[PDB]
């Protein structure tokens, strides 16, 4: 039907056909009179995995014919949604699947719907892991995702009475077709013990044995042929397990426990042990799968072969692990595997919270891991040593970079270790990176300036243009070509046709179709009722005081106040969309998914707004739903304090997708504007500079609210029992914190806010002017494809040339 | 290569290898580079399945139209062993395979060896389900095996220092390429709650839920293109379950550890929470299902449409459950729905040994299954009304009767539930039923005569003969043809051939190849080297002192002293094996395993006796381990006390593949020798009535160890440390049960059992008359046929005609 989605040639529907046919008997055992929509989903999934397969055992002989310098993405966290869809866009699928499946008498996106996301993150950090795989497959890096195959991934969210409910997330329970398992290439991992010294060195022994079980999932490059490899690692107890005799088979879930779930917790550190082996877990079974494929080509040639890239300080235990293989197990002496290691290892970090790094106790170390812990303050001792040569004299130098926290519990910062350990350090924007190297990290950059870099951030323009917006991609493509798809600077192009009146029209279109589809999903999935001419105010991540979703209810209760002010007035009408999950034990963020509800009960149904103003919550937030929500949104909410957001990538899909951003210059947001032209954001707010200055005077609260009457009527309101009238005190919480203990300075932005609010409603009644702003939008997000993210990390740190060559089908 | 393997085809074994490299490409992701055996294994399952698939939707159809009245056989083990070979013999293509595998450069038999038993049961019991289930499909019953998918089975054994030890059996680690998960047909079962009576009966509530899932296996008859089907209940948590955060996830391990395990206590009963769950959860989620399948065509028509077999107690509940069921759900009045349930179901019973039965304790049934209770106690009432009427004034038959036990802990018997809610009840052999009428069950015989019955057991002749010994089954169809392999009875027309050389030579021949392969295989994978001139001496079965392993120790050693005495003279050269596994908490069923080893560790490195006499202990005792020795005996030990082995199996298993029987007149030994004559037979020991005047008058062992002076010597090595020099009192717990505590009488049968063992050895002296009597055994084997056994349940109980028509490929 359209154009991006590929060729729909008889041979290949034909053969589509029968394949789907032979699927369901042989593999399904089903026919036609018994079969459901699930049954037709999979026939379907292993009808396109068939096609994987061929390019796959082909790609990973290619690799071992040419041995190639290998890259290795080790992180906690991989968001990877839905695989249906991306496999057939990345191999020219889409639109021969959706001939077969319609001459079958079949509705194909019906099907889409029935796969489970992948949901093995927690937001931005693991959903970047996954573009990134997507970009190395799409440049020809041979490059492996290493992680673990949790059972349970990020919780299910439900709204119960306003209040976030979690239930697990049973996401293998009807199988993943995607997946092999590769139980021949099981593992041994170590824990507890005790060190004993030999003359022939350390021996680390009397341990406890998990096995590591592997699977393997395909990942496809755009159009390529390659297809490189995620392998997830499964935690299994071995056969002589605790071998009353009952007991200790059912005890073998003592160990497999390490790989049942996903943490929740993000942007806040907690010292949980099950925590700790997740990571270890991951770290041991990885390097020795790295060794192995190392030598089944001397250590001198290891960092020739080999990059390891630590996705946060999560899987840092990979330092003190490499040196113990090295040193203990290959007979290394200390200073050449420590070269070899520094050399190999890279660490990206993605915050600045001081509570979301991880310091790991001593004691948690010294019990299940105590070689490490050994080999940790042999490093510790090392570095200290430079520090003291480069700095003689500076003793709280000393104390401020040693990689051992002294205190009430002695703990290890795993920041430090990472950066003493690795060749190359980088934030994931450009004002993240500077403030590492003039604050966080300022006494490392002092020492060692040449670590320092930044990458800042992208997104794959397949799932988040081609993907999940084929309408805008193919007006695109009718008037530049399909080039763009792997080479997302040629939408520059596109500032050609600002003034065309063709594209105009298009372009407006295309939103409108986005918006009603969003609208009538919202209705029948969630009997939810809403204006599509309103503007689509859409404010979607996870909730956290940082990010200022209390900001933007601060702007919604206003907006509702000035209504009932002056009820005959014209409003720019607006459908306010906010989506997010919480952190189970983090009662703030709970209290504010409260309050949202909370304010559309009251404003929903108060007949003098009418449709002016609809305010709703946004269930379940994942990846699939971004897929539907982003390109139906107008605004994108970006409106974190100064400082606080590393980057944001979400920013970056809604500009891709033809909304305009409304936000502070955070993170990204301010090379986003640099792109586009402050002329065409909507920026407001404190700049870092302004957020230094008041803390140096003292943040008071109480000055706003009194300064300021619409705020202090939203308060008054609050406090009152306004928005909770059988519990009138169910917000003083919120009240509390934002009067005496606001961290974030909520009020600080307000007032500026508000006003840039209103010049958005503005632009929006020039139907035509909004429009032209947002091709000047889209034409200048080239620079946040992750394609160009890969390539720079792979010339500046990983030392390897991308490539767009194809592979021969 | 044999007649019986069937046909290879060109058009066949071409297909075999496209199907066959199809599989090893897209279904297991390898090449030819880097496949193992295991792969291969794996590859040639998948292309014999993909031939069960259309026979198994299209016989699933067949049953759908014709609506025949269903048989549901429940049981808790179902002991199958390996699949590959039985679905070849089954199908037709064992030749085909085996020629398709050669042409490929991989030998068959090798890859045969790579799959793991399903080892879900522990013996006797379990592998006459798996026998029947391969019974009904070749007699075209429609008919479902309903049971429990145990992550774990039996345990592996490994023997060390002579001792037993148990390690996981981890079977499902591979993936099992048979089972298709259906999660779309999952059921709730209930557990704990309380009842509530309304004015509309009693309610069930505040319960807890498990849920099941079922997994679907092919069952397929012999050449007839049925296949049925055997469903496995696997425990899944509910999503809600439970629902820091992490710790409700990580409980759900709690609920689904229902189906971790398979409990390998074998007659004896241990009242443990856990088994009792596992069955309510069997019968909970079957009977659902049974109604769902019978609501899908009043249930007036319900024992019409639908027969349970219970096999043993096990699935009892099955009783109060359909109860329960017609009462609470459907609303039928008590009498209607009691006459539906005794009409639906049958109970068999397997063993007389009074520790073996299953006694809940009442407090236990209260707290988790508060309902059942009630309905028991209800059953209960009304059944011992029907008593009281029949023997007026008889208060002790009112007491012995009673399903509630009186004492201590009050219990339920559920063997009287059976008999009171089940149209019949059936023993496993001439003599066990008849015991169960003149004994254990007296008072129900004489109160309801017509509810009892006897089922001689037998085995399939496919497994047991067709797959596991080749070999014979070419030779008998050389001369008779192929019907006799679905009709048993046809290998009495090989009594012709009794005086013909040429047979005498081939049944021979057959033996010895046998026996050189055995031999050959403990070399191999067990570094054990034996005389394959001498007579193998056999017993394989699991450890109980019912069954005697100890009086075969005890003429073991008789003969090593024997030997020690004149060792000049010659002596018919023995391999004595025993083999089996002890339940892990039965202290002398391990001290038994360890004698074993201790006299193996005399006698077969003692130089006086050379290769005259050898001892082997059989480790890890199995079904696919039963294939291979069982072919190469020639003597099996069937040495129960009489009245205590309801039939056995195994001891037909021997009979059919050429080994003569020593044994006593207990269970179907009776039987066997009644068919083949007892000239035929190696008959000694006390009959029944022996056993019971013995009883009358007080066994004392005393008596035998003063009288015989063979006997006294082997208790002086015993006692003194002549088998255990460094722990001379390591066996004091044997020698102090068989002079003080010896409930089986083992000295009352050594001077008989010694002087027959010295009959056998003299036939043994004469290979052609010894052959002649084996032909008389295998020629009289055909009752043994679970064909047989089938047949009689489904005329006799089930009320179903069997066929042995084909269905149309
Ligand atoms: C120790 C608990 C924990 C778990 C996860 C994390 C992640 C690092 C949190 C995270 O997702 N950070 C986000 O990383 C994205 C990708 O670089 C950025 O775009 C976001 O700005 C950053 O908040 C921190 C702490
Ligand atoms: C409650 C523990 C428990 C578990 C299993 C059993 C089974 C009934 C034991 C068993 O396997 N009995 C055997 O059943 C075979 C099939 O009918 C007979 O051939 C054997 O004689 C009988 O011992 C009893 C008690």
């Amino acid at each position: 039907q359209i154009s991006v989605r590929g060729l729909a040639g008889v041979e290949n529907v034909t053969e589509l056909k029968k394949n789907f046919n032979r699927h369901l008997h042989f593999t399904l055992v089903k026919d036609r009179n018994v079969a459901t929509p699930r049954d037709y989903y999979f026939a379907l999934a292993h009808t396109v995995r068939d096609h994987l397969v061929g390019r796959w055992i082909r790609t990973q002989q290619h690799y071992y014919e040419k041995d190639p310098k290998r890259i290795y993405y080790l992180s906690l966290e991989f968001y990877m949604g839905r695989t249906l869809q991306n496999t057939m866009v990345n191999l020219a699928l889409e639109n021969a699947c959706d001939e077969a499946t319609y001459q079958l008498g079949l509705d194909m996106e019906e099907l889409e719907e029935i796969e489970e996301d992948a949901g093995l993150g927690n937001g931005g950090l693991g959903r970047l892991a996954a573009c990134f795989l997507d970009s190395m497959a799409t440049l020809g890096l041979a490059a492996y995702g290493y992680g673990i195959r949790y059972e349970f991934g990020i919780f299910n969210q439900k709204i119960c009475g306003g209040w976030q409910m979690e239930e697990a997330d049973d996401w293998l329970r009807y199988g993943n077709p995607w997946e092999k398992a590769r139980p021949e290439f099981t593992l041994p991992v170590h824990f507890y013990g005790r060190v004993e010294h030999t003359s022939q060195g350390a021996k680390w022994v009397d341990t406890q044995v998990v096995l590591a079980m592997p699977y393997d999932t395909p990942v496809p490059g755009y159009r390529n042929n390659v297809v490189n490899t995620m392998r997830l690692w499964s935690a299994k107890a071995p056969n002589d397990f605790n071998l009353g005799y009952i007991q200790a088979v059912l005890d073998r879930n003592l160990a497999e426990n390490i790989s049942r779930v996903l943490y929740p917790n993000d942007n806040f550190f907690e010292g949980k042990e099950l925590r700790l082996k997740q990571e270890y877990f991951v770290v041991a079974a990885t390097l020795q799968d790295i060794i192995r494929r190392f030598k089944s080509s001397n250590f001198d040639a290891f960092p020739d072969k080999v990059a390891i890239q630590l996705n946060d300080t999560h899987p840092s235990l990979a330092i003190p692990e490499l040196m113990r293989v090295l040193v203990d197990l290959e007979r290394l002496d200390w200073d050449k595997a420590w070269e070899v290691t520094v050399k190999t290892c890279a660490y990206t970090n993605h915050t600045v919270l001081p509570e979301a790094l991880e310091r790991w106790p001593v004691h948690l170390l010294e019990t299940l891991l105590p070689r490490h812990l050994q080999i940790i303050y042999e490093i510790n001792q090392r570095f200290l040593n430079r520090v003291a040569a480069a700095f003689p004299g500076d003793v709280d130098r000393l104390r401020r970079m040693s990689l051992v926290e002294e205190g009430a519990v002695k703990r290890i910062n795993m920041a430090h270790l990472c950066i003493a350990g690795s060749h190359a350090v980088n934030g994931v924007a450009r004002i993240h990176s500077e403030i590492l190297k003039k604050t966080i990290f300022k006494d490392f950059y002092e020492l060692e300036p040449h670590k320092f870099q930044n990458k800042t951030n992208g997104i794959t323009p397949r799932r988040w243009l081609v993907l999940c917006n084929p309408g805008l991609a193919e007006i695109i493509a009718e008037r530049i070509g399909e080039e763009y798809i792997s080479d997302l600077d040629q939408l520059r192009k596109l500032l050609s046709y600002v003034d065309d009146e063709a594209f105009i029209r298009d372009v407006a279109k295309v939103k409108q179709e986005n918006k009603l589809k969003f609208a009538a999903y919202l209705e029948r999935e969630y009997k939810v009722h809403i204006n599509p001419n309103s503007l689509f105010d859409v404010q979607v991540k996870r909730i956290h005081e940082y990010k200022r979703q209390l900001l933007n209810c601060l702007h919604v209760i206003t907006l509702y106040n000035r209504i009932k002010k002056e009820p005959n007035k014209f409003v720019v009408p607006r459908t306010v969309m906010i989506g997010g999950k919480a952190a189970p034990g983090y009662h703030m963020a709970k209290m504010i998914i409260k309050l949202i509800t909370a304010i559309g009960d009251v404003v929903n149904h108060d007949p003098v707004v009418g449709d002016r103003l609809r305010v709703i919550f946004l269930e379940n937030y994942r990846v699939s739903l971004a897929e539907k929500v982003i390109p139906a949104a107008d605004l994108s909410e970006q409106i974190s304090t100064a400082g606080t957001e590393a980057s944001g990538t979400g920013n970056m899909k809604f500009m891709l997708n033809g909304a305009l951003t409304i936000g502070t210059m955070d993170g990204a947001n301010v090379e986003m504007a640099e792109e586009a032209g402050e002329e065409n954001f909507f920026i407001f707010g404190m700049r870092v500079e302004d957020v230094d200055r008041l803390d140096q005077r003292g943040y008071n609260a109480q000055e706003y609210y009194d300064r300021i009457p619409e705020l202090r009527q939203i308060i008054e309101q609050l406090s009152s029992g306004f928005f909770s009238p059988k519990q009138p005190d169910l917000f003083k919480d919120i009240v509390n914190m934002l009067m005496h203990h606001d961290r974030f300075k909520v009020f600080a932005d307000y007032e500026e806010y508000v006003k840039c609010q209103e010049r958005v409603s503005a632009l929006y009644k020039n139907p035509r002017e909004w429009t032209r702003m947002v091709i000047r939008n889209i034409a200048t997000s080239g620079k946040f494809s992750s394609d160009r993210t890969i390539a720079q990390y792979a010339r500046e740190i990983w030392g390897v040339e991308p490539s767009r060559q194809r592979l021969p089908a």
